[PDB]
């Protein structure tokens, strides 16, 4: 009766898309005093959490996760409909990460908050940045919560808490990419981080009543590391070109893989030196070596891939070679 | 009252992120005995069609489409928290084409289908042309139904046509970019065209009981077009290149505009792979009258269009008639 105890046979239907007994689940546990912040974290989050480790170990397909998260959204769609309507007045508008897609992140998160009686706005999925400060604007949002799944998506997130702070509006940042502390979020101006509901709750609830002074000087960050990302189709598309005359010749499909791996491993890159974190370079190559380990495809290409992007980013941005020097 | 007579309630609070009191409109005329499937197509369909030219006339944002679009999705599970199990065996896989992104088409398509008691597994946004298929496989799917919301999506579909004949199974298609007729969507191997459930229930229920022969015989279609798809990025980065010397752009315009080209070289490969000019023809009085009431002046897509012209016919010299058919 933890929510926790519930995954696997959430996931036994949720994998095939069979909402009806996974959602019950959901609203089985509630019924039965379950706090709904444990509900999303214990069990549906943790599902979806455990949907993307199979995939990774190449032991679900894209087609599988799609079902699995429709149930989720289901889930979650569920809950909402039980909810009680707001406690607190003053809105929060909950936004992924520009060029983000896990709307999921946004969505579990901004519900967390729902059930802690929050006013809640859930834009999801990336949208413009200065859509996102027109609607604060216009929505008269209080503050603005952005979660970000991968640390591609910071130069972005930079923007918009610039963007945001034009307007007056505080930003709070989490998700994955951030990691289990404040340092990314800090490094990029970030008003505040926290790594779930109940933190995020205490900054939001302060905000509300005592709405905080925002720089509108925009943090500093390295300007090479800046071109290194603007660069990375370039630099992947041109590493592929070469390459394919022909050391390795490759099919449509696989020179696609190689290329859209490549314009990733830039940005991470790119990503790890902005916010001076080397272990997000790192990760990255722990990350991608296991991803195609399982896919039984020979890693000679995407070191031949890497080998060939060497030149290149560190024309751009010198101060990557050092991270590029241990793998 | 009438479904479609709802419309207008039914956006002020989708638009607004009111989830509750728009669900419940669909709630309360399942109750009143209307059909799921009008329910489906004459509100929510006919509502985010709304949302999509209100956006269009640059009245929303893509933030208040993001809330009408979630406010959608909880209607359809809503309703789908109604529906009896399916009373027909033989399993229906929806997918929206690869790239596209538009969920809302396959989930409305394959809710409307569960309201006949089809049994159906949406796996909406784009998925990997080889995982679709390995689901059908798998899962022993009867039919692919695919939803196409955009003619740059073609290609890909008739690659995924081509992997399920491989396998047996029969494709039917539809979605906004297959037009008012089967005549695209033949020219792409397609083994059936509907406007909507209707329809496809009857074509498919038909694919059940007499299982038809699928030709093993790929479509033809012209590589000179294909090129020109695949080109696409290449021509767009480099017409902005030159025209930035210099032709006029902060970091942003420069983005938009390069990607607005690489659409124009889709849409005119799209045209040309299916042989209907009107596909690209469609495109320049849509994307023209797009920027019109956004105040960004038009001498810059001219200007774009313009630079595309001798790369593109280098590519592809049969769009040259396509080209100068536009100014
Ligand atoms: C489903 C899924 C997707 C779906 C999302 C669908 C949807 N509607 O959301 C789709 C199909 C779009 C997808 C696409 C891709 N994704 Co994906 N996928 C996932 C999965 C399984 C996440 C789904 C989810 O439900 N997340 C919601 C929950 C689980 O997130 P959470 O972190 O638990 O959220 C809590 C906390 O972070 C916190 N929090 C969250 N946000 C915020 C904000 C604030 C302000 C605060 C205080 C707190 C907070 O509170 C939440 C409380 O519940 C993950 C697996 C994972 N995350 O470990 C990947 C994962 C994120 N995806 C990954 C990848 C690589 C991809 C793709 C690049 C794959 C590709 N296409 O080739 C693309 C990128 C798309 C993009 N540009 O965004 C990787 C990233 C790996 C890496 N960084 O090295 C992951 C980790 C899978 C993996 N390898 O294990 N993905
Ligand atoms: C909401 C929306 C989005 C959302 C979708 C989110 C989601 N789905 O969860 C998001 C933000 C993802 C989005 C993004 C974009 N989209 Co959009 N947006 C839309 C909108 C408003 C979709 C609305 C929707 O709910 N669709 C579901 C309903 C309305 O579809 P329906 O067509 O009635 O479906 C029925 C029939 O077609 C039929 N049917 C459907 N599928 C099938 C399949 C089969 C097999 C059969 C037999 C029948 C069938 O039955 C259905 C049920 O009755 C439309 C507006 C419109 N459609 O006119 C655009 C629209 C499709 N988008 C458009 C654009 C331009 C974009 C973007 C390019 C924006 C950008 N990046 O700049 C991207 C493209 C993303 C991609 N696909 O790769 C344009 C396309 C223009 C064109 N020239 O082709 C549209 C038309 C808006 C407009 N009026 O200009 N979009
Ligand atoms: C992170 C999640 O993204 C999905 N995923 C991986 N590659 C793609 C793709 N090309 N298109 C769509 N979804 C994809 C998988 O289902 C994985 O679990
Ligand atoms: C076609 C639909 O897509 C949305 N839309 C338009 N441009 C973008 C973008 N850059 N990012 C996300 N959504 C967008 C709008 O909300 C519109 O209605």
């Amino acid at each position: 009766e933890a929510p926790a105890s519930y995954v696997e046979p959430y996931l036994g239907d949720a994998i095939v898309g069979n909402r009806r007994p996974a959602v019950r689940l959901t609203l089985d546990l509630l019924d039965h005093r379950v706090p709904e912040a444990d509900i999303v974290e214990d069990l549906l989050a943790a599902a979806q959490r455990e949907v993307g480790e199979r995939w990774y170990r190449n032991e679900l397909s894209p087609a599988d996760e799609h079902l699995a998260s429709g149930v989720a959204g289901a889930a979650l769609d569920a809950l909402a409909a039980e909810l009680p309507p707001p406690t607190r007045d003053g809105l929060v508008v909950v936004a992924c990460a520009e060029g983000d897609w896990h709307s999921l992140s946004a969505q579990m998160f901004g519900e967390t908050l729902r059930a802690s009686g929050f006013d809640v706005s859930v834009l999801g999925a990336s949208t413009p940045r200065t859509a996102v400060v027109d609607f604060l604007t216009r929505a008269g949002g209080d503050s603005l919560a952005v979660s970000c799944n991968m640390p591609i998506f910071f130069p972005g997130v930079a923007q918009l808490i610039n963007a945001a702070h034009e307007i007056g509006v505080p930003v709070i940042v989490g998700g994955r990419a951030f990691g289990d502390d404040d340092r990314r979020a800090a490094r990029l101006g970030a008003d505040a981080w926290a790594a779930g509901a109940s933190e995020a709750a205490e900054i939001l609830a302060g905000w509300h009543a005592r709405r905080p002074e925002v720089g509108s000087e925009p943090a500093p960050l390295d300007g090479a590391a800046l071109r290194l990302f603007a660069a990375s189709s370039t630099l992947a598309t041109a590493t592929v070109d070469e390459l394919t005359a022909s050391p390795i010749l490759l099919d449509a499909d696989q020179v696609d893989q190689l290329r859209e791996h490549l314009v990733f491993a830039v940005q991470f890159l790119a990503a790890a030196r902005l916010v001076d974190d080397d272990s997000i370079f790192e990760d990255f190559l722990v990350w991608i070596d296991e991803l195609l380990r399982t896919r039984d495809v020979p890693r000679e290409v995407l070191a031949a891939g890497l080998e060939g992007l060497r030149a290149k980013v560190i024309a751009v941005d010198p101060g990557a070679t050092r991270l590029l020097d241990a793998a």
